[PDB]
């Protein structure tokens, strides 16, 4: 599958792509405002994620740090990033179908649209000003709006027992972005696409 990753933000982001135990394609790249990065994701990939990182500093060896979404200090991510991170999530060619979603379960840093570029299904978007409206106790100093599990580490926010409900914090994310997951047991906002669809992830789709 082909993913085109587009930075429509006015600021530089460092895109990342991983399935948790390995990079997808190169795993990460700098995207200046307006730049597009095309990657190839192997069919059958389960549990892939794409996200943006902000305010990064990397040396010539690809080592450094980012204020949001840092993946162990690497430019080319092999593992998932540090919250807060708006997440584009996908599993491809699962019994003939692709499954895509956007998630705020690990917080929000950059607005995002995640859409097919081939036909047969719709896209999803979370483009509200979640950082500007972020509740005080969820604000991340480095930028972004943390999820409540990251901040408070309780069974209820992290849904550790597999029983949890919505919370004042999850409802905040859900109000601003109804089409994204707001907590672990949220009513699924997953979209089913034809197997082997292609996609575009756009950072800052409206601005």
């Amino acid at each position: 599958a082909t993913f085109e990753i587009v930075n429509r933000c006015s600021y530089t982001v460092w895109a990342a792509a991983s399935k948790g135990d390995a990079a997808l394609d190169a795993g990460g790249r700098q995207l200046n405002s307006g730049e597009s990065w095309t990657i190839n994701v192997e069919p059958g990939t389960n549990g892939g994620k794409i996200w943006a990182r902000t305010d990064c500093y990397f040396d010539d060896s690809g080592s450094g740090i980012c204020k949001t979404g840092d993946c162990g200090g690497l430019l080319r991510c092999k593992r998932f990033g540090r919250p807060p991170t708006t997440l584009a999530e996908f599993s491809l060619n699962q019994y003939g179908k692709d499954y895509i979603d956007i998630s705020n379960i690990k917080g929000f840093n950059v607005p995002m649209d995640f859409s097919p570029t081939t036909r047969g299904c719709r896209g999803v978007r979370c483009a509200a000003d979640i950082v500007g409206q972020c509740p005080a106790k969820l604000k991340a100093p480095g930028g972004g709006c943390n999820d409540a599990c990251t901040v408070f580490q309780t069974s209820e926010y992290c849904c550790t027992t597999g029983k949890c409900g919505p919370t004042e914090y999850s409802r905040f994310f859900k109000r601003l972005c109804p089409d994204a997951f707001s907590y672990v047991l949220d009513k699924p906002t997953t979209v089913t696409c034809p197997g082997s669809s292609n996609y575009r992830v756009t950072f800052c789709p409206t601005a």
